[PDB]
C-alpha cells in the first residue's frame, strides 16, 4: 500500500548554482513548471515552514500544502512532505539531494529525487509509481534547463 522510487538527472551546471535554486522551498516556481503560485506565511526557509502552492490551470489538481522536513545546506538535501491538497497523493514524502560530478573534465551536478507515497484507493502500485516518476522526471528536466541557462548567462 506504499510505493517508492528514485529518479536522477545529470545537470551541466555547478552544484552551488543548482543548490541555490533547489533550496528555495518558498519559490519552487523558479523551476517547477506546474506551479503558478506559492504562498509561505511565517518563517520561509526553516524546518517546519509550510507552503501552499496553486497548480497551473487545466491540471487534474489545483492545490497542495507541503511542509519542509529537511533543509541541509552542507549536504544539499531538501526533504518535503505533502500534508494537504486536492490531488490524490496521501503521505507523500520527497527527498532531493545534489552531488557534484565530473564527466569528461566538465564539472556538473547529479540530482537525485526519491519519493514515498501511499498507493491510492482505486489505482495500483504500478499506476501510482509510474505517474509520479514521470512528473519528477519532468521537474528534474526543467531544473536542468533553468540552471544550465543560468550557468550560460553567468558566462556573460
Ligand atoms: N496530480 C498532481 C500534481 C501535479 C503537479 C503538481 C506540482 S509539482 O509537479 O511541483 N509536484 C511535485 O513535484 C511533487 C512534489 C515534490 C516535492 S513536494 C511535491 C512530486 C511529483 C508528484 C507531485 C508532487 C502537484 C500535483
Amino acid at each position: 500500500s506504499q510505493c517508492s522510487s528514485t529518479l536522477v538527472k545529470h545537470i551541466k551546471a555547478p552544484l552551488h548554482l543548482v543548490w541555490s535554486i533547489v533550496r528555495r522551498f518558498d519559490e519552487p516556481q523558479k523551476y517547477k513548471p506546474f506551479i503558478s503560485r506559492c504562498v509561505v506565511q511565517g518563517k520561509k526557509l526553516e524546518v517546519g515552514s509550510v507552503r501552499e502552492v496553486d497548480l497551473k490551470s487545466g491540471l487534474p489538481a489545483t492545490k497542495s500544502t507541503e511542509v519542509l522536513e529537511i533543509l541541509d545546506d552542507n549536504e544539499h538535501i531538501l526533504g518535503i512532505r505533502i500534508v494537504g491538497g486536492d490531488h490524490r497523493l496521501k503521505n507523500y514524502s520527497s527527498t532531493i539531494s545534489l552531488h557534484s560530478e565530473t564527466i569528461d573534465g566538465k564539472t556538473g551536478t547529479l540530482a537525485i529525487e526519491s519519493f514515498v507515497v501511499d498507493v491510492p484507493e482505486g489505482n495500483t502500485k504500478e499506476e501510482t509509481c509510474f505517474f509520479v516518476e514521470a512528473l519528477i522526471q519532468c521537474n528534474l528536466n526543467s531544473l536542468a534547463d533553468v540552471t544550465e541557462r543560468l550557468q550560460a548567462e553567468s558566462m556573460e
